[PDB]
């Protein structure tokens, strides 16, 4: 019993951080086989962040001028290209602790770990969910560019995500493992709107989920709800809008606990109309949305990978 | 910027986490040098729980009836003995991939992270506190025993912690690596009382300093206080008296920061009086007390190991 925000374990991640020199700027790399993947700020001085032309600055630079070290252990980057806004640097020696991996660009809602880096060493691992303004909530200080997010499936890491920038808001934006942002922000220091969040209605269900699992059945009430009832409440509130996909995906949690899945919007609607009352759900005083259905169901089944 | 409830990196503890059958239970075991260490409670059937004597049961068994699994590989049991309410089985092949560790045993408020196993398998990894009462608020479901609770300094492991049972509060217990359970409960399945928990009012206190760090200053009142004064309002909320030594500690965030430690007690005084009025700080609508003064300033310092 019990339920914590809960991360991958890191350590089939850690052995692919290098840290990633060019002139004065230092990040961090994903060195997967015989590539190491890094922002393409990397080759930006702090006056070129302001308004970037990355072709020309890429072509003042060489393979000599990458300095690639894996820990102590160095790559001699034999090839460099720029893929979107990720760039990728060949090495003549593949990383012998690469793991099965694949590059995943992840929908919002979606969860993954991050593994947090400073010079291509591991600081710490945390969850977050991708907003549905593709913007992450994430703890990220300089030096953290390049540190990725993932998930696991058994023995293979799917990279979702690595980090570019922070935005005056203190949330974080970056790109999928080909180079490409989640969201239309682009790698220029320059003033940029996320726009309106929402809450993720679908884990917030899979949450209270969760809740009544661990014995938190205080906020299951009396009524019931419809599709399209529940949704002008949703509105009002600027949650996402329930659709029938994800009922069917809280279809499981739904025949585990007995409760169906309108009964429980009817419960968040109350809870979105009345508020808590100053009680809490699973330790929380607030609705919570950063788990999938699909995390609260390997929290209450156990599943392991390696 | 940001601040996140953030993990250790866990491969060094992946590498170390085997499967320990004895009978028909199976939990995980930690693999160091040529011993695994892991819950004595293994060598109990679901009556034996009741009431155990372990002594007894122990002599029962042999070097051979103690099945020890790394992943697919083979542990040779070569001798076996109980340390507290820990089982320590000598095996013929040290783990290649024993990092360096020591056993520490923590003191009540200090963090540290989770390696949630089942099988000897890493499911997920997350932080947490030893509460004032010596639980733990974890996740952990049925063979989720004999995982461990880390920290890592640059590049040595201190284990502090290892699984044993959820007490009927959903909260959880265990011991140090010597097999000292943390408070005064008792490897039994009989009804245990955890006492009065409170809050860990130095762990608050570093959060607040996170929060004015972040820009979240709202909270940041007018007045001061003193430290008795501050005592008394502590004493009526269940937090834990603060001293000058957690004062001492705080020092650096308020260097940091520029705001005096009773300067802080004081807007803490007046958030234990009036509420948050529905204010949030740090994306939290209650006061956070699992994030130690040395948490927050290697999350905004950047403290990398390896
Ligand atoms: C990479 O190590 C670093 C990590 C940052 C620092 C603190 N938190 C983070 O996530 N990222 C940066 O320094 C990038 C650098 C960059 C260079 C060239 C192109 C793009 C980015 N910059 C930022 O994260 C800065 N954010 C923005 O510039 O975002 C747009 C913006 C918003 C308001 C005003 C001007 C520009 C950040 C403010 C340092
Ligand atoms: C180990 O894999 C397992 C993990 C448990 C299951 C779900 N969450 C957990 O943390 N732990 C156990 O099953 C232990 C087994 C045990 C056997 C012999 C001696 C001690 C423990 N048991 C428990 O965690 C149970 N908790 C208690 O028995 O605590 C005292 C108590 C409280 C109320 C009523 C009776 C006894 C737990 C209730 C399964």
């Amino acid at each position: 019993s019990g339920f914590r925000k809960m991360a991958f374990p890191s350590g089939k991640v850690e052995g692919c951080m290098v840290q990633v020199t060019c002139g004065t700027t230092t990040l961090n790399g994903l060195w997967l086989d015989d590539v190491v993947y890094c922002p393409r700020h990397v080759i930006c001085t702090s006056e070129d962040m302001l308004n970037p032309n990355y072709e020309d600055l890429l072509i003042r630079k060489s393979n000599h001028n990458f300095l690639v070290q894996a820990g102590n252990v160095q790559l001699r980057v034999i090839g460099h290209s720029m893929q979107n806004c990720v760039l990728k640097l060949k090495v003549d020696t593949a990383n012998p602790k690469t793991p099965k991996y694949k590059f995943v660009r992840i929908q919002p809602g979606q969860t993954f770990s991050v593994l947090a880096c400073y010079n291509g060493s591991p600081s710490g691992v945390y969850q977050c969910a991708m907003r549905p303004n593709f913007t992450i909530k994430g703890s990220f200080l300089n030096g953290s560019c390049g540190s990725v997010g993932f998930n696991i499936d058994y023995d293979c890491v799917s990279f979702c995500y690595m980090h570019h920038m922070e935005l005056p808001t203190g949330v974080h934006a970056g790109t999928d493992l080909e180079g490409n942002f989640y969201g239309p922000f682009v790698d220029r220091q320059t003033a940029q709107a996320a726009g309106t969040d929402t809450t993720i209605t679908v884990n917030v269900l899979a949450w209270l989920y969760a809740a009544v699992i661990n014995g938190d059945r205080w906020f299951l009430n009396r009524f019931t709800t419809t599709l399209n009832d529940f949704n002008l409440v949703a509105m009002k509130y600027n949650y996402e809008p329930l659709t029938q996909d994800h009922v069917d995906i809280l279809g499981p949690l739904s025949a585990q606990t007995g409760i169906a899945v309108l009964d429980m919007c009817a419960s968040l609607k109350e809870l979105l109309q009345n508020g808590m009352n100053g009680r809490t759900i699973l330790g929380s005083a607030l609705l919570e949305d950063e788990f999938t259905p699909f995390d609260v169901v390997r929290q209450c089944s156990g599943v392991t990978f390696q």
